């Protein structure tokens, strides 16, 4: 697991930020050019707190699949100069289960942290919150609030962000490499 | 820093648990046969609670130096059949400083969570909580309640059990050999 720790520290430095919405605090990926991810629930406005800072959202794209199902991610355009590492080639083409990932959270709850959290399993569909919803990858975790935007990685893959739990599985939405084009 | 989450993860897996005194709850490492370390501010009574297990403690010691002062540890033996991995050799005779620790914490607060510290610097003399306390290892990590008994690890070496902080920095007592006759 070493090799998953030392992926997951760098990239947290290079491409993770701390979010606040209306909705909560949150951990955020940036992705590519100045485009990031939030859960779905994070409800992103106009603006946003982005490390203390007010950011402008420039764009915001709530994720459903092709029947319009849920697959509680939102994508934001930041404006901003600072483009982020593009990081697409870490994101497979189709859900990933792996024997061993890190979920990686960086908030004032949980600054830096990193979990070794077992086998993810490609979980499908499951009621989130009472919203039908595709694409779950789920590990035994007992996961908590201030993990939401969790970055769910193994060596040299990001596998998902972190949107929910049920107190004793966590659920990450995969991050599949087509949403960013 | 791959090797020291992997040296840490194993550590944790094979010597740590989670305790419960009247004054919170706590990381604890187990060092050899029944003998486990706390912080001394964790005050364990004659009986503490061991992964929810109420479980007795046939011998404790809060340790001071050579002029009485205060270390911030207390050794405690445990009345329980299996006996701790010895871990006395992952033990410095005196304070180590490394560039790049791990802190591992097993709480309900924090159930196994890792966080990578920086640098790891031979702090010395602290007033910690008003007691002028020697032997304290420095880091700067934002380090909150619920991270006490913390252990700090760098590859092959336990370096401390984590007992305070000032809101910007944290601080472990160091584990040194000798403690452990
Ligand atoms: C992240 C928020 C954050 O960072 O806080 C800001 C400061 C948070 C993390 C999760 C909370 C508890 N565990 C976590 O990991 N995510 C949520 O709170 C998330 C919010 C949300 C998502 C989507 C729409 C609206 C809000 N909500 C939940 O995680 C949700 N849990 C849940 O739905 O559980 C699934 C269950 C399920 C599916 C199918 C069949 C049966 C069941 C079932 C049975 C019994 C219990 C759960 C489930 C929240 C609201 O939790 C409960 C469990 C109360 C529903
Ligand atoms: C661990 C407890 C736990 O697991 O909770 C159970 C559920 C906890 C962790 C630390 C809390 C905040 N940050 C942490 O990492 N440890 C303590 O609370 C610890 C308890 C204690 C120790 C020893 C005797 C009695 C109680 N107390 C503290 O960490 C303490 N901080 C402190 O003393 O700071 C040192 C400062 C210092 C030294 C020399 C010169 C000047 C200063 C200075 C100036 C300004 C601020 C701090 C210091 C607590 C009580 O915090 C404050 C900062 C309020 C004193």
């Amino acid at each position: 697991m070493g090799p998953a720790f030392e992926f997951a520290v760098a990239m947290m430095k290079r491409n993770s930020s701390t979010v606040k919405t209306e909705y909560g605090e949150f951990t955020m990926l940036g992705i590519y050019d100045r485009w990031a991810v939030l859960p779905r629930h994070a409800k992103p406005g106009p603006t946003i707190l982005m490390n203390d800072q007010e950011v402008g959202v420039l764009d915001a794209k709530e994720l459903v699949d092709k029947d319009g199902t849920n697959l509680e991610l939102t994508l934001l355009k930041l404006n901003r100069n600072e483009k982020f590492r593009d990081i697409r080639g870490f994101l497979a083409k189709e859900e990933v289960e792996v024997n061993e990932a890190v979920l990686a959270i960086n908030t004032s709850k949980f600054p830096n942290m990193y979990i070794p959290v077992g086998q993810v399993t490609e979980y499908g569909f499951l009621n989130l919150g009472g919203t039908p919803t595709k694409r779950m990858l789920m590990y035994n975790f007992p996961t908590r609030a201030g993990q939401c935007g969790g970055v769910l990685m193994s060596t040299g893959k990001v596998l998902g962000i972190h949107v929910g739990g049920n107190g004793h599985q966590g659920f990450s939405a995969a991050l599949l490499k087509h949403y960013f084009n």
